[PDB]
C-alpha cells in the first residue's frame, strides 16, 4: 500500500554524468559511447548570451578549449559539432558505463525522472511532468544546466530532457537530446515567459484511480457523464480536453476498480464544481496531475 | 528556484541489492563487503507468523538453505547469524560495488530516500520521513521487504532503514541496519497498530523558511510568540512540541531570511487558525512536514 511520487532508479544515468568547462562557464554533460552532450550555451559569455551567433562563436574554439572531467579524470576532446541547441564533444574514450539507451522526445503530460547535477556530480533525483505549456516545475540552481531527464523502459534508458534555463516565474525549460527545445523558447538572454498552463486531465483521473486502489473512495458517486459534457466542464476549469485515446488508456484502471472513465469523470466534474469540502485525496488538498496512467499501474502493480 | 521532494541518487545502493530466498519466501537483501543483510522473517513459514521462535527456526537451517542471487550470479553462503531482527548471511564474495557506508539510527522527523525493490531489483526511489509514531508513509507491495532507506551526505551512504512490514492503516515499519525496530513494533503478525501521528513542527517551519527563500512572504505577520504559547496552540492541532533544540537548529535559516524563529512560529500559528484561503505555499495547499532544516539548506540557498 501507499502511493508516492517515485523516480526511476538513477544509477544507469549517474555513470554518464560529467563536467564540461569552457572559459569561465562550468556545467554538466552526458557521456554516452564516445560523445559528451551538453547545452550549446556553454560557449557563451554574458555579452554573447545577449545575442549569440553560435556558429560563429563555435568555429573560433579548439578542442582543447573544452575541459571535460569524468570524476577526477580528464577526457580528451577530439572533435566538436552542434546539433540544434546541443553541443556534441567527441572524446577519445567510449564510456564503459554507457547503458543501453535511446533519445526520445516526450509529449506534454508525460512524466520523467530528473537527475539534478552540479559540476558533473549528481545531487538529487525527482519526478517531473512535461507541462502543457512545455515547461517543467523542477528544482534547479545555477550550475544545474545539462542535467537530464529520462525514463527506463526495460533495461533501456530513454533520455528525453536536458536542462537549459530557468524562466522568471521559477519554472524550467530545456531540450530533447537532439537539442530541440520543448516549447517556444530560445537559448539567449531576451524576455521570455511561460504561457498560461493547464491541468493534465488524464493524469488527474489516473491519480483518482490510484486513490481508489489505496482505499480513498469518498469522492465516488452514482453518476456518469459523456465526453462532450465533461469536456465542456474541463474547458471551463482550464483542464486539457479528454480524448477517446485518453479513455482507452485508462481502460485497465476502469476494469480493475469497477469505475468507468466517464463514471470517474462525473466524480472529477463534482470535485471541480464543489471542491473537496475539507477532505483530502492521497494526502493532498489539490488534484494531482503529475502521475500518468502508466505510472499508477507501474507503482500499484509492478 | 523551484522546490521538490528530492531523493538522493540511488546508484550506490542499487549496486548492493540482491535477492534472498529461503524455502518459498523471497525478499531483498543488502550486500555490503562480504555480508548480506535481510529481515530475519525470511525464515518463517505460514505456521510461524503469530509467535515465531527465531532462534529455534534458525538453528535448523544450514548455509545452503539460503539462496542469494546478485543479478544473474548465485552467491555462496558460508556463514549466518542473527542480530536483533536482521539476518546476516556471510557470503564467499565481497561486493565489488560496495560504497563507502555507515549504519545510522535516525530520530523521528529525519528524512531519507527509499529504494523500493522486488526480487533484488530496484523499482523506484522516493523520499520519506520517520514519523513521530516511528512509522513511515511509504509505497511498498508484497515482496518489498528488505528494501532500504539511506542518505548520502557526501560520498558516504548512511543506511538508516530496512523495510519489514505494512501495518493495517497502510503505513510501514522497519528496523535500523542493526536490526532494532523503530517504535514499539515486532516482527510477528499479532495485532499491533501505529500510535496517533502528529505533524513534525520543526520541518514545517523549515519549509516556511524555504518558501521565503524562494520569494513568498504572504503568510508572515507582525506578531511574535513565546515558545510556550506556541507549543500550547500547536498541540491543539496535533503538532509535535517545538523544543529549544529545534529553535537552535533553525538559527541558520533565520539568519538567511531575517525572520526570527519565534516570528516564524507566529506565522505558523496564524496559518493553523486561518488555513491558506485558496493560496499555496511552494505549490502545496497543505503544510508540508517532510523537509528537514538540513534538507532545506541543501536544496535552496
Ligand atoms: O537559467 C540559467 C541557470 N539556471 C538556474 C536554474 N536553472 N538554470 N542559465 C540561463 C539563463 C538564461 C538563459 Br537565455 C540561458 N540560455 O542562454 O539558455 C541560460
Ligand atoms: O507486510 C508485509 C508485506 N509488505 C507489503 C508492503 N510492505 N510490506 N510482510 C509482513 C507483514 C507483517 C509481518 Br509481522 C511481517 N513479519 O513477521 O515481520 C512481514
Amino acid at each position: 500500500s501507499g502511493f508516492r511520487k517515485m523516480a526511476f532508479p538513477s544509477g544507469k544515468v549517474e555513470g554518464c554524468m560529467v563536467q564540461v568547462t569552457c572559459g569561465t562557464t562550468t556545467l554538466n554533460g552526458l557521456w554516452l559511447d564516445d560523445v559528451v552532450y551538453c547545452p550549446r550555451h556553454v560557449i557563451c559569455t554574458s555579452e554573447d548570451m545577449l545575442n549569440p551567433n553560435y556558429e560563429d562563436l563555435l568555429i573560433r574554439k579548439s578542442n582543447h578549449n573544452f575541459l571535460v572531467q569524468a570524476g577526477n579524470v580528464q577526457l580528451r576532446v577530439i572533435g566538436h559539432s552542434m546539433q540544434n541547441c546541443v553541443l556534441k564533444l567527441k572524446v577519445d574514450t567510449a564510456n564503459p558505463k554507457t547503458p543501453k539507451y535511446k533519445f526520445v522526445r516526450i509529449q506534454p503530460g508525460q512524466t520523467f525522472s530528473v537527475l539534478a547535477c552540479y559540476n558533473g556530480s549528481p545531487s538529487g533525483v525527482y519526478q517531473c511532468a512535461m507541462r502543457p505549456n512545455f515547461t517543467i516545475k523542477g528544482s534547479f540552481l545555477n550550475g544545474s544546466c545539462g542535467s537530464v531527464g529520462f525514463n527506463i523502459d526495460y533495461d533501456c534508458v530513454s533520455f528525453c530532457y536536458m536542462h537549459h534555463m530557468e524562466l522568471p516565474t521559477g519554472v524550467h525549460a530545456g531540450t530533447d537530446l537532439e537539442g530541440n527545445f520543448y516549447g517556444p523558447f530560445v537559448d539567449r538572454q531576451t524576455a521570455q515567459a511561460a504561457g498560461t498552463d493547464t491541468t493534465i486531465t488524464v493524469n488527474v483521473l489516473a491519480w483518482l484511480y490510484a486513490a481508489v486502489i489505496n482505499g480513498d473512495r469518498w469522492f465516488l458517486n452514482r453518476f456518469t457523464t459523456t465526453l462532450n459534457d465533461f469536456n465542456l466542464v474541463a474547458m471551463k476549469y482550464n483542464y486539457e480536453p479528454l480524448t477517446q485515446d485518453h479513455v482507452d488508456i485508462l481502460g485497465p484502471l476502469s476494469a480493475q476498480t469497477g469505475i468507468a472513465v466517464l463514471d470517474m469523470c462525473a466524480s472529477l466534474k463534482e470535485l471541480l464544481q464543489n471542491g473537496m469540502n475539507g477532505r483530502t485525496i492521497l494526502g493532498s488538498a489539490l488534484l494531482e496531475d503529475e502521475f500518468t496512467p502508466f505510472d499508477v499501474v507501474r507503482q500499484c502493480s509492478g
